[PDB]
């Protein structure tokens, strides 16, 4: 997270950390008692590879009461995910068991109407992504909150070009943005998730090029089915 701040910790319950082989790979959002949503690309480019994700975290290294890693049963990436792509880029990921509820692991409200939020709304997007261009990234959760971009400005020749379709949403990345290990990580708009944070990025910032998030209410449908 590029122009963010150390989050409270443990304010944001619903945060996931997706892992490969015991390391930080991307952020996740607790929406069941034993589903995390996530981005496919996450895990394409395969894995044989042990997927595992670590909820009650604020700080990826030092012990927490709270912490607790989750092996994973199954991988649901979205059937129509592909690698090249940035469409239906979606992820579910069903824990070894239900994850035990607390103050600092709770599972957040998602959106079902498929309507676009209000551009202008101030969205909150947290992550253990990188926090400058050097590439470094921190040790605790950060977060910032963004302004919702409406999709016809975002989709301007200089900006996306077209892109964005109407799965998809943008939120303003002047200074502040999502960057590389943000992806997955859920973008949530008055205590509601909207978006999943899809690949970017590592050129995080530029403000001709804003953040992309994969509306859930658009894949409510895939959610439910999988989900039952």
């Amino acid at each position: 997270i590029l122009g963010g701040r150390e989050a409270e910790a443990h304010a944001r319950p619903y945060m996931a950390s997706v892992q490969l082989n015991g390391a930080h790979l991307c952020g996740g959002v607790l929406v069941a008692e034993q589903w995390v949503l996530s981005a496919a690309h996450c895990l394409e480019d395969a894995a044989d590879g042990k997927v595992q994700v670590l909820l009650g975290a604020h700080s990826l290294s030092q012990p927490e009461p709270s912490k607790r890693l989750y092996d994973v049963l199954r991988a649901v990436p979205h059937p129509d995910s592909q690698p090249d792509t940035i469409d239906h880029d979606l992820l579910l990921l069903q824990l070894s068991e239900k994850a035990t509820l607390g103050p600092a692991v709770r599972p957040l409200p998602w959106q079902r109407v498929d309507r676009d939020v209000a551009p202008g709304t101030l969205c909150d997007v947290a992550g253990w992504g990188i926090v400058n261009h050097a590439g470094r990234r921190p040790d605790s959760l950060q977060h910032v909150l963004l302004p919702v971009l409406d999709r016809a400005t975002c989709n301007r020749r200089t900006h996306h070009d077209g892109a964005i379709t109407e799965r998809l949403m943008c939120a303003e990345s002047n200074r502040r943005d999502s960057c590389k290990g943000d992806s997955g990580g859920p973008l949530v708009c008055g205590g509601v998730l909207e978006g999943v944070v899809t690949s970017g990025s590592a050129v995080c910032g530029n403000r001709k090029k804003p953040g992309i998030y994969t509306r859930v209410a658009s894949y409510a449908a895939w959610i439910d089915s999988v989900l039952a």
